[PDB]
């Protein structure tokens, strides 16, 4: 079952019906104000940080779902609906919702009146824009009054859900009725104290009417389905104070058979300076020159025509740099188009806001954001680099780092704890990542400070010896590192021992001592440490460069000497020392992570994809039999049944869900890159289809959620909602599939020196061409495959043959043209 | 003008219609287990702790509010409906609802037939109980179909709110249809690991069908009064994994004309022993025997009403202590009944929970719980004992304390705030008026720890040294005390100066040095300090009580020297020595605080009522002119107008809400009680009367809020919604009254060796008797008032003239009979 498709050509996923399985939404904005967007117009808008600086307010769980939102009643003769379907919920002769980059398009149709609204944010602007277009489809005239709605947050949206006692009288507004453009109404909540910011929601005409108090505009006892106002034909023009403000405007239309008009709704941010807050000298008068200025530049359909197309521009360029053309249009759907939205959507959201996230607790993971710049690289490389630097910024001294960090300051903090020992390495990788992608080597020279202490800065590359070290100076008894809160499993924390309900695994006291160790970071530290190594010689640090490979010697010694169960990879020793994903134990006998991880370091690989005795070969063969559902890979087999006390958070998942037993997809694309690894990329490639949207859109009423992006996890064989997915667009998921995809199954990966051409993609993708810019060149890498497994590439550019599969960078606008044959 | 009335035979609020100003709510349960039950049986229930024990969910700021609680849908012959009108809001024939003293009756009727709904929570019981009676009202038989509905909270009530990413996965319930009393229906979420309760739902009849899905239950795209399920007529049996659990069970009932029917409903919160937790070896299945055994005590209408007569007992029973009978029934209703009754209620809610307290961050706040005890130590003296202990565990050996407790763990935190000066005297205030009370002096002896650490005890009454001298060494330059983070007033921060926005002023990091004093802590220091002195001497410390009483006098000293402006006492002196509340200053000239303090503190009182040369007399008059209003005293006056940085929180509320000019109840009573102390009862009884729930329910579509218990705020002077309340039932405003009612206008307040009668409620009361059970004796007072100003009582004792008007404490068993004389 389907409810819409894929337009390719117009790079949108259409939905045909409201009646989706759960809302499936939309990102606005790439800049700095965002806005998640529902088929059903419902959702909220932020600026920088959703928890401080929200502008207006959604419900999660509501009943029913998504009821709240950017709203446009008709009434159309006493007869009252919204194009949106919900929450009037009125029959409708049409509908539709087409969902593109960075722009949304929702139309509704009903009794010969058709409106159609475009949503997006301009590329510069801190303000969503609605664009829409009222036509009189049937043959006499019609004269409807239309009222738009959004219910504004009062900013930090933790003390909107939560300080009532406070909050409730404090709302205010402005009302502007005659402004320069149009009508427009102002939301200066604690605007008066110490915000320099407050919200306009205008509109491009003199409006009839006005409302901006929530209660007399949907009235006692009623939802927003019932609201009183549009069902009464008139705005009640009330002022707030206090309770809940709200934005809304009329506008009565009268249009002959055929005839169209077009409204320009703004719902913008602004700030003014200290000393420019106010229009008076007694300060009660907002400061209006902003918002005027920008509603002046929407205050015309063609200005909203301009941006869009501005904005799609803007799309086209960036999806310019990796491209591929082959016989398979899911794969080359999400690789030209969704994947990469995607990875634009995570590397700004993180993991803080979507219809799963609350965008209250979660502000943007150390370990998240190093792991989405590695999908993200390539789309805009000069952003990529000052986050990494945010990032470096909230490291400490000693290697360890703040968990996350507010998106506002961009300070860290221990809101979700502390003390995970992966974090460190993530920051390598990141780097070394952006290096191989920009060849930006005076990145590593960058002063960067430890914890945001002004003074304390020190290069880049400093900071990456810090994480380096604190892998090497933290191993335990087997040489293994030690774990710590956790690992990048947030749910495996062994030095928990919690028998407190209700108290977070994540943030509460760990104890000390143990023994427990990461065979996960061990393998991380094999993979990441040999980066390290890398840079530190290119920086003329020989030594430390030798250094560093003997710790990395050791360590992956210590994976095949202690890590090793003897099919697959253990998962890691206990805080008594006990090993843990072991066959020795009745349940989580065999754990993903290391399995991916270990063999993409190096770690176990043979002869070749034939040699079933190399322990690599071993692991990736118990990782199919065992962890293998048509829905993906379970994070482990068989799922834990009881609670284990000395595992931590891991096992009170019921089994099938999130860490115990569910498909987490993030972890999947590690096994994906290992059996390229091994030279098994038509094993590689089935896991990769089983994951992905595209493949998974004509089972849209068992993955549920939005058939365009990768979720979280997929509940797992041991669910009873086996093949159901949760927690949609923020998961390192995007960033990860798609370097599994463009980089390893296509094999087209940027190395420090040259481009690396290495397709093991299997028999399904015959041939296939990538057009690649890198280094400011063109590379057009057309590729013959046959497919066959422990085949590799040889390589011919410009008509002669190479050496190898890594062609030197070719100076900057030049095209070369690689002939694969694989 | 009036949505219902008061029934007081009955003891109960009689609400006669669905359709009032807001929702209004009763509090079902004294002990233990609690919960929130609106007119509408919206709500919640919790056991101990509203935030980390929340059995139901309840969503505040829904849309319409109070969509959402204990409903019971109706479906007779296709059509639908609930007797609690919401979620449905069908046209009812009949519909009341009567809030009583631990118990509410809802009923709605339509089309032949009625719906009573009993809710309860049974003495010694951790459940609410719902005995539903169905009547056929029509001449034919009738038959229909009921579905209950509950939707379950996942526990930690912060963590359902914001943590999908996780808990929409760990949802989990057991269905047991064929029980030993009926149908059971297990929300178990979380069992499985660190918790050892779960929650039952059911009935004492063998249901037709279940379910435990919301999403199936409601069906898509549906509100709660569209509800798929009692609209098709039949359960979907549907069985939750994860999202959202439910309790809910279908009932088919039949009637002849006339003929009736019982079903008993039970919402119960079980504990296991860990190990007993499982019913089975592999320990999927939850112990049910605590909860055969709760259902099987409500299994009949013969138990529930055994039940009901227990708690009426009880009611009658701590009612028994101070009761009035006088020629005004709305205060009698006031003194008997409800005061009393809301004093119950806050004793055991503090400020965590009601329709306006989410009951997430606020527990149990130092000086919230310290003067419910003012109002609350007649009722159940043992339990203000415990109170106390448990209060003074969280004080620091310094004599400061934390600001506020887990209800749970009964320990300290900060989550709001800590450093607030005149938390420490409030100390000594709760322990003074339960000495006055029950004469138990033990209590002195009782070694308490310091922030409940193991091995710090010392004797209950070097706690209050400690309070006491804290004040002592912590005197700014006037001689007054320091105010630190802020005094009673919360929002009077003066060692703030934020300029960040978000940043709560109640949390922020305060700013070091300064010499910021406050007035108020300095009249709290005079009236409690002398309180201090007078526990010390009996305890036989001459040398510590005569010491004490000078500091009283030099801070006494102070107040008139440096507290003074003139016709008003000052409020306070900010960070640079600057005077705030002065009439130099164009806003917040006069503050309430210091003016009825410091008078109850006996300052500046002169030679009687008329003494227009005495302070306190200057003070009153200046309040009652420039505070005055309809609806009660206004805090400040005039209120500020713009952000005053060195001031705090308070300049931050848009002027006459909240600390900013608007009616803050909590300190009506002082002013109050200070006119009695000047002699002038028949202004004291007239701010009574102002603000008291009796005598303002002739305007309750101006009050809003329910119309028999006081709220925190009602709207100033300055705000365009003057006389609008916010913030209702949880509020000291009630313990404060009840002290100003029963023991300065009624005049009959225990003292620490003799009940004193000193009536000083003016000519309106003419005549009224006063029963008062006191120290084991009854004291039938009978008051013949003439209402003269400063006229004071005269007291014959038995038919024997006495002297003064404290009468000496008789033996236990005792009646003594005193004529008043006024
Ligand atoms: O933290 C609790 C405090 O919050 C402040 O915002 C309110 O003004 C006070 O009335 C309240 O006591
Ligand atoms: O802090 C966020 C973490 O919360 C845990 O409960 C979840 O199992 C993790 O998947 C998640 O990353």
């Amino acid at each position: 079952m389907r409810y819409g498709h894929f337009d390719d050509a117009a790079r949108e996923y259409v939905i045909t019906t409201p009646h989706t399985p759960y809302p499936w939404i939309n990102y606005l904005g790439s800049e700095q104000f965002f806005s998640l967007l529902s088929h059903q117009a419902g959702g909220y808008s932020f600026y920088r940080d959703a928890k401080m600086r929200r502008l207006t307010r959604y419900r999660y769980n509501n009943i029913p779902a998504d009821a709240g939102g950017r709203y446009l009643y008709v009434n159309d003769g006493g007869d009252v609906w919204t194009p949106s379907w919900l929450p009037v919920k009125a029959d409708l002769d049409h509908f539709e919702a087409r969902h593109g980059l960075g722009y949304s398009r929702i139309t509704g149709e009903r009794n010969g009146l058709k409106v159609e609204t475009l949503f997006f944010v301009p590329l510069g602007e801190n303000a969503e824009v609605q664009k829409v277009t009222v036509t009189n489809t049937s043959d006499a005239p019609k004269t409807a009054t239309l009222f738009s709605f959004v219910e504004f947050c009062l900013w930090n949206a933790q003390d909107d859900q939560t300080n009532y006692q406070r909050n409730l009288s404090i709302g205010e507004v402005e009302v502007e009725q005659d402004g320069p453009h149009g009508s427009a109404i102002y939301h200066k909540t604690e605007y008066r104290e110490r915000r320099d910011h407050y919200a306009v929601f205008g509109v491009n005409t003199r409006a009839d009417g006005f409302d901006t108090d929530r209660d007399t505009f949907v009235g006692a006892y009623n939802s927003l389905g019932e609201a009183s106002v549009p069902r009464a034909g008139k705005s009640a023009d009330s002022v707030a104070s206090g309770w809940y403000p709200i934005g809304s405007h009329s506008v009565a239309v009268t249009l002959q058979p055929g005839e169209s008009r077009d409204l320009v709704y703004v719902l913008g941010y602004l700030e003014n300076p200290d000393e420019e807050k106010w229009a008076d000298d007694a300060h009660q008068v907002v400061n209006k020159a902003p918002a005027h200025a920008l509603l002046g530049r929407f205050a015309t359909s063609e200005q909203v025509d301009a941006a869009l197309e501005a904005l799609n521009s803007y799309w086209t360029n960036l999806l310019s740099t990796y491209s591929v053309s082959s016989t398979d249009e899911k794969l080359d759907r999400m690789v030209n188009i969704w994947n990469q939205y995607q990875c634009m959507v995570t590397f700004n959201m993180s993991r803080s806001a979507s219809f799963f996230e609350t965008g209250i607790g979660r502000g943007m993971g150390f370990r998240d954001s190093n792991q989405d710049l590695l999908g993200f690289v390539h789309l805009i490389p000069e952003r990529a680099r000052e986050r990494i630097i945010d990032i470096a910024s909230t490291q400490f001294a000693d290697g360890s780092a703040y968990h996350q960090y507010q998106p506002l300051t961009k300070r860290g903090n221990n809101d979700i704890g502390s003390g995970f020992n992966d974090d460190p390495l993530w920051l390598i990788a990141g780097v070394a990542a952006y290096i191989k992608e920009s060849g930006d080597w005076g990145i590593l020279d960058e002063p960067v400070p430890f914890d945001n202490e002004p003074g304390s800065e020190v290069p880049l590359f400093e900071h990456l010896t810090r994480s380096f070290q604190f892998t090497v100076q933290n191993r335990g008894p087997h040489g293994l590192p030690l774990i710590g809160r956790a690992d990048w499993n947030d749910c495996l924390n062994l030095n928990c021992f919690s028998t407190t309900p209700g108290e977070s695994f994540q943030t509460t006291e760990n104890q000390a001592g143990g023994v427990a160790e990461s065979v996960f970071i061990a393998a991380q530290f094999v993979l990441y440490g040999a980066e390290y190594a890398t840079l530190a010689e290119r920086r003329g640090l020989a030594d430390v460069a030798t250094e560093a490979r003997k710790y990395v010697d050791e360590v992956r010694a210590a994976v095949l000497e202690h890590g090793w169960d003897g099919q697959w990879f253990l998962r890691a020793y206990d805080y008594y020392g006990n090993p843990v994903g072991t066959d020795a134990k009745p349940e989580g006998k065999i754990w993903i992570e290391p399995q991916g991880f270990a063999v993409m370091a190096g770690i176990g690989v043979g002869e070749g994809p034939d040699d079933a005795d190399a322990p690599a070969v071993k692991a990736l063969d118990s990782v199919n039999e065992m962890l293998g559902t048509p829905h993906g890979l379970v994070l482990q087999y068989p799922a834990y049944t009881t609670y284990q006390i000395e595992l931590g958070e891991v096992s009170t998942y019921p089994p099938g869900y999130k860490e115990n037993g569910g498909i987490f997809c993030h972890n999947n694309p590690w096994v994906i890159i290992a059996e390229t690894v091994v030279g098994r990329g038509a094993q590689a490639f089935d896991y990769y289809k089983r994951i992905t949207p595209a493949y998974r859109e004509d089972i849209s009423d068992t993955h549920k959620l939005e058939p365009y992006v990768y979720a979280q996890m997929i509940a797992g064989k041991e669910a009873v909602r086996a093949g159901e997915a949760k927690n949609s667009w923020l998961t390192g998921t995007a960033a990860w599939n798609f370097v599994a995809v463009s980089q390893y199954l296509l094999g087209v990966r940027p190395d420090y020196d040259g481009l690396v051409v290495d397709p093991q993609i299997g028999p399904d993708v015959p041939s296939y061409t990538v057009t690649r810019v890198a280094r400011g060149a063109t590379y057009e890498i057309t590729v013959t495959n046959s497919g066959a497994p422990g085949a590799r590439a040889s390589l011919t550019v410009d008509g002669a043959p190479v050496d190898g599969r890594t062609v030197p960078y070719a100076p900057a606008g030049s095209t070369v043209r690689v002939e694969v044959t694989v």
